[PDB]
């Protein structure tokens, strides 16, 4: 809805930064609405969904186990390791790691998982194989959140990320069981409260993943819909603002409010 585009532009004005936006029909893959769909934005922690996706494909293929336990040490600990830092002694399973990386945005959990699949280059190659020739992971946590202007490293495009997420959630790429596992993690998200979630009406379905970074970067990817089921993919990225975290949260939630309102 064009009225949503009005809010998006309003957001750019409010934040004094670029905003990338996309609304995608889950079933058909049709673009319902877009704003700078083909400009690059830093993915930040939104990439964690893609990471667990690659992990799940490995599991499906017998190359990995959800139950496998990983034993890391204090040396692996990076800033923003709310969960990992609590299990230093016993380690954590692949399952718990994906859960932490997604539901809590745990940075260490991501690096550990990155290691198991062969690093950024491997994640990148996974994406490329599934038809996404744009999205790219170049660094590890937490350097990937650098967001230097004009840098292509660790970026995606709103259209690329939307279509990729769609393939992941509804394609033949993952077994049905893995798909669900993926959705289950996004659904249990615990740090995205002040974003789309704040405008969501009761009884609606939401599976999402947020992210933040330097240079006022903030973003969210999500599958949502009325009646406990998703029917649309929404991707929102911003970068360059000198605004506070709170002001960035508000604009995102206001965009959400508009999209819901004009559903
Ligand atoms: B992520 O954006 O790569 C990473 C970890 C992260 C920490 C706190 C809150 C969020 C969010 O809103 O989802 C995160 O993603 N960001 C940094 C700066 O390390």
């Amino acid at each position: 809805h064009p009225e949503t585009l009005v809010k998006v532009k309003d957001a750019e004005d409010q934040l004094g930064a670029r905003v990338g936006y996309i609304e995608l029909d889950l079933n058909s893959g049709k673009i319902l609405e877009s704003f700078r769909p083909e400009e690059r934005f830093p993915m930040m922690s939104t990439f964690k969904v893609l990471l667990c996706g690659a992990v799940l494909s490995r599991v499906d293929a017998g190359q990995e186990q959800l139950g496998r336990r990983i034993h890391y040490s204090q040396n692996d600990l990076v800033e923003y390791s709310p969960v990992t830092e609590k299990h230093l002694t016993d380690g954590m399973t692949v399952r718990e790691l994906c859960s932490a990386a997604i539901t809590m945005s745990d940075n260490t959990a991501a690096n550990l998982l990155l290691t198991t699949i062969g690093g950024p280059k491997e994640l990148t190659a996974f994406l490329h194989n599934m038809g996404d020739h744009v999205t790219r992971l170049d660094r590890w946590e937490p350097e990937l959140n650098e967001a230097i202007p004009n840098d292509e490293r660790d970026t995606t495009m709103p259209a690329a990320m939307a279509t990729t997420l769609r393939k992941l959630l509804t394609g033949e790429l993952l077994t049905l069981a893995s798909r669900q596992q993926l959705i289950d993690w996004m659904e249990a998200d615990k740090v995205a409260g002040p974003l789309l979630r704040s405008a969501l009406p009761a009884g609606w379905f939401i599976a999402d993943k947020s992210g933040a970074g330097e240079r006022g970067s903030r973003g969210i990817i999500a599958a949502l819909g009325p009646d406990g089921k998703p029917s649309r993919i929404v991707v929102i990225y911003t970068t360059g603002s000198q605004a506070t975290m709170d002001e960035r949260n508000r604009q995102i939630a206001e965009i959400g409010a508009s999209l819901i309102k004009h559903w």
